[PDB]
């Protein structure tokens, strides 16, 4: 890489590396659109296995920019629209604090305070139905954010309904084939199980866990490559072939939803750039202002997501306006401030 690039990245992750125990690392610059590749320590710590730019990490909620690039793939498709109401998709779904829900309400967490998880408890298709049937909102539709599983993870299993294919097989048709993510998967395939991270937690290797809409909401695992490729697809919409997924991408950052300095899209979340780097709780409750009508894509954003699983903490975040961006994968959940900060030093210093 360039020296600056290389020292940047380095001076900064190996400290982060450090402070925060984590047994291994890879990270992505994208510096004018090129990717440029580092990593560090153990994707096994017991068999010895260092980090590659072949290895697969959990990206836990950043999942969630596949499931809203994948529903604004399916709205531009003409499958679905985002002004539905959810009853249109799941006409079972017949208890009456759901008159008013619509997808977009599903997919930007503002249903009125669907929980942050489903249970375990919860696994058939008959479970799923009592859950969301049982549910009493707290909040009139669209009036406040509460970040939430249930909430984007019932978004995505409708949103791939009219289409006739799994969630699964929607994601890798629609999105990982088209942007050549070849080695980006919701179930690790036994043949690749010889580069998949173990995370750590408490000291202790563990995988993500089979769970309700785990898919749709937390389930994509990934190399630091093809996420650097989902960087810059999502940087640069436009050069994409595939028209309904060049309008998908955008869709998924358009600004629906204001909430202090940072707007709601589809899975991804944008601030306006230049950030405020103080800007960037198991529950916290936002009251939402609706942005009537959404704002298309803006350049000058920061555009970001986290992610945690029990093992293992990602982060993504660009700025199309610069053509720059970053991805940090670790085996380990370590804090999210921490993330941002490190991301935050890289990218200002490359800005």
């Amino acid at each position: 890489a360039p020296q600056q690039i290389n020292d940047i990245v380095h001076r900064t992750i190996t400290p982060l590396i450090e402070q925060q125990k984590i047994p291994g690392m890879a990270v992505a610059v994208i510096y004018q659109g090129k990717p440029y590749y580092f990593t560090w320590g153990y994707a096994d710590i017991a068999k010895k296995q260092p980090v590659t730019q072949q290895t697969l990490f959990e990206l836990g909620s950043v999942s969630k920019t596949f499931t809203g690039v994948l529903g604004g793939d399916a709205i531009a498709r003409g499958e679905i629209k985002l002004s539905d109401p959810t009853t249109k998709y799941w006409p079972e779904l017949t208890a009456k604090q759901w008159n008013g829900i619509t997808l977009l309400h599903l997919a930007t967490y503002t249903a009125g305070g669907l929980p942050l998880q489903v249970p375990d408890e919860v696994k058939s298709s008959s479970d799923l139905l009592r859950f969301y049937q049982n549910w009493q909102p707290a909040w009139a539709p669209g009036t406040q954010r509460l970040y939430a599983n249930s909430s984007i993870g019932l978004f995505g299993a409708l949103a791939v309904k009219p289409s006739g294919l799994s969630f699964e097989q929607a994601m890798q048709t629609r999105v990982f084939q088209p942007l050549k993510l070849n080695h980006t998967w919701i179930n690790v395939p036994p043949a690749e199980e010889k580069n998949y991270a173990w995370g750590y937690r408490e000291g202790k290797a563990v995988h993500v866990s089979p769970g309700a809409l785990d898919a749709e909401a937390y389930g994509v695992k990934s190399t630091i490559e093809d996420m650097a490729r989902w960087v810059q697809s999502n940087l640069k919409p436009l050069d994409i072939n595939e028209k309904t997924l060049q309008q998908g991408i955008q869709l998924a950052q358009s600004r629906y939803w204001q909430t202090g300095d940072m707007y709601q899209g589809l899975g991804w979340e944008m601030l306006d750039w230049p950030v405020n780097p103080d800007s960037i709780i198991a529950l916290a409750a936002r009251p939402v202002k609706a942005i009537t009508p959404p704002t298309p894509a803006v350049r000058a954003s920061w555009v970001h997501k986290t992610g945690a699983t029990g093992g293992f903490g990602s982060y993504v975040a660009f700025i199309p306006e610069k053509e720059l961006g970053i991805v940090m994968l670790a085996n380990k959940n370590y804090p999210n401030p921490a993330r941002v900060d490190a991301a935050w030093q890289i990218l200002n210093a490359l800005q």
